């Protein structure tokens, strides 16, 4: 299924995922399209952060959901 990943800069990125993919998979696709390393990416959906060991299905993310991508704070 497809899902929408909205960025801080107002851009909308389009992904093709499968329910069983883990959150680290999704950040990794964001990297091959935008170059943003996974360690710097935060996925927020409905006000709640998404965890790398969890799956898209564990958060009840369905077709055409809009996931919000927020960048991590400064760490040095």
């Amino acid at each position: 299924m497809q899902i929408f990943v909205k960025t801080l800069t107002g851009k909308t990125i389009t992904l093709e995922v499968e329910p069983s993919d883990t959150i680290e998979n999704v950040k990794a696709k964001i990297q091959d399209k935008e170059g943003i390393p996974p360690d710097q990416q935060r996925l927020i959906f409905a006000g709640k952060q998404l965890e790398d060991g969890r799956t898209l299905s564990d958060y009840n993310i369905q077709k055409e959901s809009t996931l919000h991508l927020v960048l991590r704070l400064r760490g040095g």
